């Protein structure tokens, strides 16, 4: 189960770089130089890295220091063959963003947030990113009077429309992906799930420029089925990018390595990605626990990729098994894929077999045989065929 | 706090009519005749009632019994002046719907579900309903292999498109409202939240015919902020109807009377409905607890309406208070309502005050004054000004 | 992975017997005769069955019908060699129990609940049960004024003390196991978790007669770690019995077959049971989903046992692996098992190496190596060593 | 609603002192000197303050700096008349505690944790505290193999037994209160709820020295009913102290001011505290949101106390209302307080009215009248009688 760059595995700088500060504790690890993380990840088989602005260039850096941090980074990517498929902006750490970036009540902050974003879009394009992520972790509220949500969605629409005007005016080939999260660090965050983000995109001026970057642990923080939300983003043609990690249920955002957390949801997610032929980056947005030293950081990053390749093998064995293909027909998955009424409305209304002479008792008595199918899926996951 | 028919309070037949069967217990109350519930609700001040097909006409009724049940019902509405603003279909109780109605894997069941629905659309129009609700409580799965969600959304799109062809062909003035629920009775339900339902509507052939009917307890079953999801449905122009009740957090769907459950979320919901000028029915979809006799049923239905009118009074006193209007300006709610960059993109890019000379420390130091605003909201809710 | 009676697998009559009535739907399967379930379970390799009173003898049966239902049941156990290690009382289905059994506000109901219980204790002893379970699913409240909890715990203590007087007076060899559940069907249930049940037992007159019967899905309905609650019940010497099933997070009680739900928690539960040498019944309290016919019922019951034996094999391979034993020492699990201060208090106070000369920076820098250990556990679960 | 020192309102130094660092952001406020917080809180009407060791004396302070920080603090308490009823130890911030204090796998760390604790017990006694709190926020695990929970409870028992030997040997009049929390910052924390903490205390060598300090938001992080857990701690005689705050459901620990979050649970908590006559400190363990400046800090601290006094007034009006006392009898709360079988076991067994001639249908038909009672409670909370 050895990853190579063709598996398209990517990592944020801030993931292996997390120093382990939590709401209740100090850092347990020293800061890593981005150049060192590029080298170590390339040795483990990753394909590329991603960054917020402030991960790469320390906030407040002069133009001269900026160019230096970029030059060194670009040297490490040249040295290793690592790519940068995605970049994003930090609009959450600095105190100025305490009430949001794009939906801060202070108009001056909102203008600042857009300027900080556009500066990083130019950088991202220079480094070759194809996707620019937006996670508005400070957009929201702890109390009901602090944020009129209609006005806040007007502000959020306005910011995304201005960014889409900017990229089209520059002729850049970059698309945006909004990443939803239901809470933390705000009491409630706006666009809290993949569905809310999909719906909001349909009101932007140029919807084709925007998709979603859903994260496993975020949807599970609302108790939702992650594979079902990804199937809906795929159905809408909007899965531009994905963030992979693990989460044990509804609590703070744990960001465990991928495969930890809900392991059957991990299996059905890989099953769907590989069967729909998603071809974007498999990006890990995770935190090695603060119990770990540097050795434990690289072990946790390597288990992200390992677990994805094991689940890929298991899901492909499941769908290839003749006995599973038989059970899928026994449960009528083939019939779910056929149109209900390709005959059209009038024909359905005239069909006595659809109502007047439909035997509801006989149809009610047929079992779905779902539990036999699900135990075959369990046996395949566990290697117990 | 006495309701009249002008407050537009409505109730489902199945709400005061719930006999108190739960997953662990037998009915504790006898069945009510719909005619008796119409009379009792009209005496309490309601404006109207709503129904599933099978609440009004017992499943399998002959054409003759059907006409009789409708005639008696119509007599009670004539006698009381009660209206029927909304109707819906039962596609969840009968065993035939064990795997869904519109997304059952069996194609024959899917055709049956559409025929059962269309028959009830004609009835609804005859009784004057303006909104037809769809709650697909059996659309979903307990296991990952039982439902390919992309094929299931194709089926769900197909069913809603056929219904929109039917109403337009008949020239009916009726719109559809999809009601999301994240789980129960299926392990996960498709379109589990208001955002997922809004996004799905944008892929239908005639999106203007469809909106949402969100329910308080359903969004809170995913830990989401109900007033924020309603603000997004209002922002999209899709709040066609609403279901009011109470829920204590993330657990089974309790359907407590409105005002029970999360009382501050109830306050901020009424604040939003009345300030956005929602003019649809205020419909209660609740269950008087099975501890109650008939007296306790009508007391619980009356407290639904009582609590709405108390919260309405408190939220109007809050927004009318000069000291609250001052605190709203102190927290920059006025600035949230102004465009971030009506000056346009180029102007924002040339503005040195938005970046190069923006004093981030001074802006970071300004407090939002949100806690004083929220305590004024608390004092107004409690009548403790 | 074939079960035999020596694996001590047991099933409630109500589990394979569930007809599939849910809060939103009618039964999808016909009722099974207890004699048929005894035979089918014995063919699948189970060791025994359990029962509520009302599963075996229909509520209100005359003394003559009672003796007949028992005689037939006893014939099937003789025919198959099946045992009955546990029995319990239904104090939740009948409308009389709408506010509880032992903590109903009506004193007459509370006396009735005790009489119904004692009648079934005599039956249980006659059939050889060693454990009598109490699940007070109706003990609790939907609203704060309906139940004074101090008075309710006095009532609950009083009922359990009377039952312990009864068994000791009869000289029966039977112990009680209280089964906690946090909600459903009441809004909140008293003694909602294993910890609350352990604490309550310590106030009974004869605590040695009472332990816990925790259920996987119940603790996970509160978001708690099931293996950690079982380790605490084992530490207290009170794991008298256990109920095995699966649950996907915090929502209604799903009762999926064991291994479904949280599969890594299932692995660590089997690891603990087999390493602590629990020797009671491995009892399944699950519901075959209502999508299923009879074939799907027996498939789901068989996958309960299958999944337990696969996890047993995987956890034994994990603890036997020399490389895992090395990683356990690398993470200092051996040091967790040694006393912190067997030297005693004075010695600890005089030890300069514990404070004055303790190098906190060096100890802080040591990694715990937990992620390497957890990936070995993942590889062993998946058969990917 | 003006607090005075006789209301016994207390605050941690770390609460108004929180600088607003969160997992995603930098501090938004400067550090406060403890002397300034003592003065400001005394002006708002508080009765006293509490502290962790490291809040008062910066970690690593020499003996000389230690004595200086204590002298200044003692001057401010003398100047204001503020008391210090409770103190606790920080065993969670420093990197050395990354795997726990009392249950760290490294034995050296466990000995260090006890020495750090005992040094602060002596300080606490010197300042007059009567309760010493233990919150083991780092005791737990992110993965199943990292912590054998039986060995960890042996270690936790050992540490608490050594502390109880120390206080008894010194002749101090100080009792311990364990504060449970279900997760955060560890993936799962040991003794995660009030019930688990009550049960654990019953295995200590001298149980009478130990009680609980439950926190509103902590039990609600497991979806549990806080007033019901406090009624059980009161029933056991173990409510030594309490921490008051607000939380919106199951998510990260928000620590909103008291009255925010679940306001009806706040009402029923004050109802219980004042009706059981709890006479300990009403301590607020909350964080003014990081959106706030210093003005917003003192406003949030003042609303904690305000909300408690409003709820106290409302709950006393509820229990004093003759119409409520009538409804309580209508719902048989008086009967819940009477023994079920003061007549004894034999008498219950011979009583034909408890079984053979008990009319279950008539008892089943009586309504509990709970919804009328709960609407009276709602009207009293809202001031809408
Ligand atoms: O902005 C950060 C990211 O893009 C987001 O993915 C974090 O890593 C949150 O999840
Ligand atoms: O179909 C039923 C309804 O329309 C739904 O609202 C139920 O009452 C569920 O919430
Ligand atoms: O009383 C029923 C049982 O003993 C209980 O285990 C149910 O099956 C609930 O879980
Ligand atoms: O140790 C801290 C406390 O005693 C704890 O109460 C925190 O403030 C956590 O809740
Ligand atoms: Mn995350
Ligand atoms: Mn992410
Ligand atoms: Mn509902
Ligand atoms: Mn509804
Ligand atoms: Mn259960
Ligand atoms: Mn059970
Ligand atoms: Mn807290
Ligand atoms: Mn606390």
């Amino acid at each position: 189960y050895q990853p190579t760059p063709e598996d398209r595995f990517t990592f944020g700088l801030w993931t292996v770089g997390w120093q382990g500060r939590d709401p209740f504790g100090d850092a347990t690890r020293r800061a890593l130089d981005p150049v060192e993380s590029v080298q170590r990840l390339a040795e483990l088989g990753a394909h590329g890295v991603t960054f917020h602005d402030d991960d790469l260039i320390p906030f407040g850096s002069s133009d001269s220091e900026r160019e230096e941090h970029v030059k060194r980074f670009r040297q490490a990517l040249d040295d290793t063959g690592m790519k940068v498929p995605m970049a994003t902006t930090n609009l959450f750490t600095h105190p100025v963003f305490k009430d949001g970036g794009f939906t801060a009540n202070d108009r001056d902050v909102r203008r600042y947030a857009l300027r900080k974003t556009i500066r990083n879009i130019d950088l991202a394009v220079e480094l070759g990113a194809e996707t620019y992520v937006a996670w508005g972790g400070r957009e929201g509220a702890e109390s009901g009077g602090a944020k009129d949500v209609r006005d806040a969605l007007d502000r959020m629409k306005e910011a995304f429309d201005l960014l889409g005007e900017y990229v089209t005016s520059q002729g850049y080939d970059i698309r945006f992906a909004i990443e939803p999260k239901p809470n933390e660090p705000r009491g409630d965050i706006l666009l809290p799930t993949v569905g809310h983000a999909l719906a909001f995109i349909e009101r932007l001026e140029r919807p084709e420029l925007y998709g979603v970057n859903p994260e496993v642990g975020h949807e599970q923080m609302a108790g939702l089925n992650f594979p079902h939300g990804i199937a809906q983003a795929l159905w809408a043609g909007k899965l531009f990018h994905i963030d992979l990690n693990g989460q044990n249920g509804i609590k703070y955002d744990q960001d465990l390595r991928f495969g930890a957390g809900d392991l059957r949801a991990a299996f059905w997610l890989v099953d769907l990605l590989e069967s729909a032929g998603y071809s974007g980056p498999r990006h890990f947005d995770f935190k090695p626990p603060r119990t770990e030293d540097f050795d434990g950081v690289w072990a946790s990053a390597a288990g992200c990729m390992r677990n994805y390749l094991i689940l890929k093998e298991r899901a492909a064995a499941f769908r290839a098994d003749p006995e599973v293909q038989e059970a899928l027909r026994a449960s009528r998955l083939d019939e779910l894929a056929r149109p209900t009424a390709a005959d059209g409305l009038q024909a359905l209304l005239d069909d006595r077999s659809a109502f007047e002479e439909f035997d509801v008792d006989a149809a009610a008595a047929r079992g779905m045989a779902f539990e036999r199918l699900d135990q075959l899926a369990m046996d395949h996951l566990l290697g117990a065929r």
